[PDB]
DNA sequence: TTGTGCTATGATATTTTTATGTATGTACAACACACATCGGCGTTCCATAGCTATTATATACACAGCGTGCTA
């Protein structure tokens, strides 16, 4: 890829001394740059990585290049250990291993080994947004090589310390543009979208009784909101294109997940029904509209639909969303003529949490995306099949609005 | 004088996910007495070769049955 080039030339530059962090989309291939530099320096690269997943694609682009098995490419994780060999090792190692405090079991000597014997000289560090917290200062504290380099996709937070990393691993060298990125490679088109719903007075008056996270409680659960849910569901599935949900609390993506009968993926989850539900979601047509959480969108993102809905949200974690929203636009990439991808926000009016929604769309515009408002698409009065349209649903809802505040 | 409000820290309240020690499910073999071993056939069809009854004649000998005399 040429942006890839473009970000070699750096290191083909000075070649000696260097340090800094490369911005790149989750779909673009990072790990051949990382590869490639692995190449050009041969010595012993350590990945941080946070998930086992990454782990096996770094193994995978091991195979990709050359050697693994023979004593030289090197494993650490908390189930087994491999050996290693000076002038050229390739071995990737988990944050919270080699961080630790006094947790041992039999390996942080293994660590201490890779750390203690000197085998190093090129340091790679997977998704450098995370490092801002005292674990990654204790990690970069306990290593020093010759060569730096940062693996990032995003890099906004509001935490006031993404500035530091500056000076601890080194200034951003490259960061490249995502639409100059989607003309060079069409990574589906980005169409944000706000959804404003209509609130009704006894869920407003209710909304401004409560506080706190209590009333996301309240600004989720609005009758509107799954009336227009419902809209969009039936919309997509009428296009003939796969729905994701998000939902930043669990106890939404239960009620709208056994409201619209679809499957669900949420904490304290058995992972053979999440794979079930996955490969259900890859092979059977019967199931286009999935409910996942921060679990399901950590751990693993898909290609498929095209059609991102948003519901729950939490106060300040917008950027994260933000990430996420965007790990799944960039996952999506296959170059088609048209290529649409649509993010819904349904945002209920004078609710306290729009107000922070318009700062991810703010963010959502540093990155260039296009974002557009949507009152209301024209449609959702000629849909017979919409809950909690008749007062007497409404009501209940309340009720059961109401028991909820009580449980809580 | 006493009550009320913002900066900042202090403490208090949520959330996701790594491995870990104990629990649970499942193998394995296995220990040492409990026990074991040892001894100083019936039934039917076909080709085969022997084997059945008879006589003309002499000789001599034994065996079973019948016709006639005597007396009680």
């Amino acid at each position: 890829r040429p942006y890839q080039e473009k970000s070699l030339s750096k290191m083909f530059g000075n070649g000696r001394a260097r340090s800094g962090i490369i911005v790149l989309p989750c779909g673009a291939g990072k790990t051949l740059v990382g590869i490639t530099a692995a190449c050009t320096i041969k010595k012993s690269v350590i990945v941080l990585c946070t998930s086992s997943v990454s782990v096996m694609q770094w193994r995978q682009q091991f195979l990709x290049x050359x050697x693994x098995x023979x004593x030289x490419x090197x494993x650490x994780x908390x189930x087994x250990x491999x050996x290693x060999x000076x002038x050229x090792x390739l071995v990737v190692s988990t944050y919270s291993m080699v961080a630790n405090x006094x947790x041992x079991x039999x390996x942080x000597x293994x660590x201490x080994x890779x750390x203690x014997x000197x085998x190093w000289g090129f340091i790679i560090l997977d998704e450098v947004h995370v490092v801002p917290a005292a674990m990654f200062r204790r990690v970069v504290s306990t290593i020093a090589a010759h060569a730096k380099l940062g693996l990032t996709a995003t890099l906004v937070r509001e935490d006031d310390k993404i500035g530091d990393l500056n000076f601890l691993i080194g200034p951003k060298l490259y960061e490249a543009n995502w639409m100059e990125l989607s003309q060079k490679g069409h990574i589906a088109n980005v169409q944000c979208a706000e959804v404003w719903c209509p609130m009704t007075a006894e869920f407003y008056q209710e909304y401004l009784r409560e506080t706190a996270r209590k009333r996301m409680l309240l600004y989720i659960m609005n009758p509107t909101k799954f009336q227009a849910c419902q809209f969009l569901i039936q919309y997509h599935e009428r296009r003939g294109d796969k729905i994701i949900v998000f939902s930043d609390n669990v106890y939404a993506l239960q009620e709208y997940a056994l409201k619209m009968g679809k499957p669900f993926i949420y904490g304290s989850t058995p992972q053979q029904e999440r794979m079930n539900i996955l490969q259900n979601f890859q092979y059977n047509d019967q199931i286009n509209t999935i409910f996942l959480s921060k679990v399901g969108d950590t751990s693993i993102d898909l290609p498929e639909a095209t059609c991102l809905i948003q519901i729950s949200s939490h106060y300040g974690s917008r950027r994260q969303e933000a990430q996420r929203l965007g790990r799944i636009l960039r996952a999506k990439r296959r170059n088609d003529e048209g290529f649409n991808a649509f993010f819904y926000s349904l945002v209920s009016k004078d609710t306290q949490e729009m107000y922070y929604s318009t700062k991810r769309q703010a963010f959502l515009v540093d990155q260039g995306y296009a974002f557009k408002v949507i009152t209301h698409l024209h449609g959702m009065e000629n849909i017979p099949n919409l809950a909690y349209a008749s007062p007497r649903e409404r009501r209940e809802l309340l009720q059961e609005v109401l028991l909820k505040n009580e449980e809580a």
